[PDB]
């Protein structure tokens, strides 16, 4: 089972909307050491090629998304990015083959084929700053396709690149120009203040380590693993924990509790490390003011909570779920300022949330089924990054179209452990005292 780079094509606006030399700056929230990675991931579908339609809509996209086409510079002033713009700029398109069927392989929902990682590009830190976005059209011998993306996270969130990527789909859907108009404003809008202020929430989460790599810590190698969770699993957790503690718990509380307790336990942390559960809230809705609906840039912040290894593997589940939910009331128009204001004061000072961070992303929305350039919506996506809100073992909810996958990524050495913890939580026993 073989996959070929056919071509590559170099995809420029369809007409350009620049002048002259444009160098933009991106917000704080852009500029955390922890965003400096090419986000990497995969949608799979289901006559003209999609070759020649995601093509031309990338072409008339980039437009307004021209940003995209530009170069990645440190700035020799502060070594924040910069985001060089001019006329001529192109994006990557990867045009790909592979001489097998969508439905011979399971649509990628299972085990890796073991080409999956050609799927999208890899670039080299340097390679993912001059060409910041990268695109790949693989087709296989049904007529089936995958859309793989490089996207360099400081330009972009999920939610930011969803914003691209709907634009693309609607005018494949023959739409002429874009419903949403993408906003840029992003010093202005995500800037510190001129006198910064950091609260407590966020002072208590970090830490300045010049030397220390999140991306960099000697855990060994990191696998993929995929676990189908039933809704009927989930509303049996759910019933026992408010059983014993009388709290309702979401999903992500209740399940990440289990997850993160399961994680830890099986990686043989220390009684006395500290760890953390890191996710990642959209705050477009609860600044003051909102930010603008096309606001493409990060407008998330990671929240946590954290707790010693030895407590999190030995107290219930229904305590750790509990301090998961208090974490979500951190949240604050203040604390994103608070957490700008330390990027402001402490940027070339090394941030850091320290060892022990399991990262936690929730994929079930953001937008993937509207995703649709003639062929359907999504019939799987499946991120391929393993470095994450300063984790190297990041987890994911997936989306639905009875239950749904998380995609854990975990240290080769603790993963049965853990196979056999999701194996038990399948069968329900849940082990919650
Ligand atoms: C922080 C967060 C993960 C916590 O979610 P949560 O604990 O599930 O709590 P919420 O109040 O958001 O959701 C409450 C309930 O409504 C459901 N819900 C949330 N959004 C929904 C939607 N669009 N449609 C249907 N149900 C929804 C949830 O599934 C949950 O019920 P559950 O127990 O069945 O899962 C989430 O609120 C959030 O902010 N997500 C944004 C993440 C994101 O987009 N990141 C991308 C960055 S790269
Ligand atoms: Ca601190």
């Amino acid at each position: 089972a073989t996959l070929e780079i056919t071509d590559i094509a170099l995809v420029q606006p369809s007409h350009q909307p620049l002048s002259n030399d444009q160098t933009l700056s991106l917000s704080h929230l852009d500029n955390d050491n922890n965003l400096h990675v090419s986000f990497r991931y995969l949608r799979v579908y289901s006559g003209e090629s999609p070759s020649a339609v995601v093509s031309a809509s990338l072409a008339t996209a980039l437009v307004h998304y021209y940003p995209l086409a530009g170069s990645l510079r440190r700035s020799a002033s502060d070594n924040r990015f910069e985001l060089l713009c001019s006329a001529g700029q192109s994006v990557p398109l990867v045009n790909a083959t592979v001489n097998c069927t969508l439905e011979s392989v399971g649509y990628l929902d299972g085990p890796d084929p073991g080409f999956v990682e050609r799927l999208v590009p890899d670039p080299t830190r340097e390679e993912g700053m001059v060409n910041p976005c990268i695109l790949q059209v693989t087709m296989f011998q049904c007529g089936g396709w995958v859309l793989g993306a490089s996207i360099h996270h400081a330009i972009c969130d999920g939610l930011g690149a969803s914003l691209f990527f709907n634009a693309m789909a609607e005018l494949a859907r023959g739409a002429t120009k874009i419903s949403i108009e993408p906003v840029w404003d992003r010093e202005r809008l995500l800037g510190p203040r001129e006198k910064p202020w950091v609260g407590a929430p966020v002072r208590d989460f970090l830490s300045l380590d010049k030397d220390f790599d999140p991306y960099g810590q000697a855990i060994g190698d990191v696998k993929r693993d995929c676990f189908f969770v039933t809704d009927d699993s989930l509303d049996q957790l759910k019933a026992q924990l408010l059983e014993k503690s009388g709290l309702n718990f979401t999903t992500f509380e209740a399940l990440g509790a289990y997850i993160w307790r399961a994680k830890v336990r099986a990686a043989k942390t220390e009684e006395k490390e500290n760890v953390k559960f890191v996710y990642s809230i959209n705050i477009r809705r609860l600044m003051n003011p909102p930010l603008p609906k096309g606001y493409w840039g990060n407008g998330c912040v990671p929240m946590y909570a954290q707790i010693k290894a030895g407590e999190l593997i030995e107290q219930p589940i229904w305590k750790t779920a509990e301090l998961i939910k208090q974490s979500k009331s951190n949240t604050s128009d203040e604390y994103v300022r608070s957490f700008i204001d330390f990027q402001e004061l402490h940027h070339k000072d090394g941030i850091n949330a320290g060892t022990g961070v399991t990262g936690f992303t929730d994929w079930r929305y953001l937008g993937h089924s509207t995703i649709d350039f003639g062929w359907g919506g999504p019939v799987t996506v499946l991120p391929l990054s393993n470095k994450l809100l300063g984790s190297m073992e990041p987890c994911f909810f997936l989306p639905y179209s009875s239950g749904f996958k998380v995609l854990v990524n975990l240290r080769e050495s603790a993963m049965p452990e853990f196979k056999e913890a999701m194996d038990k939580f399948h069968k329900g026993e849940f082990a919650l005292s």
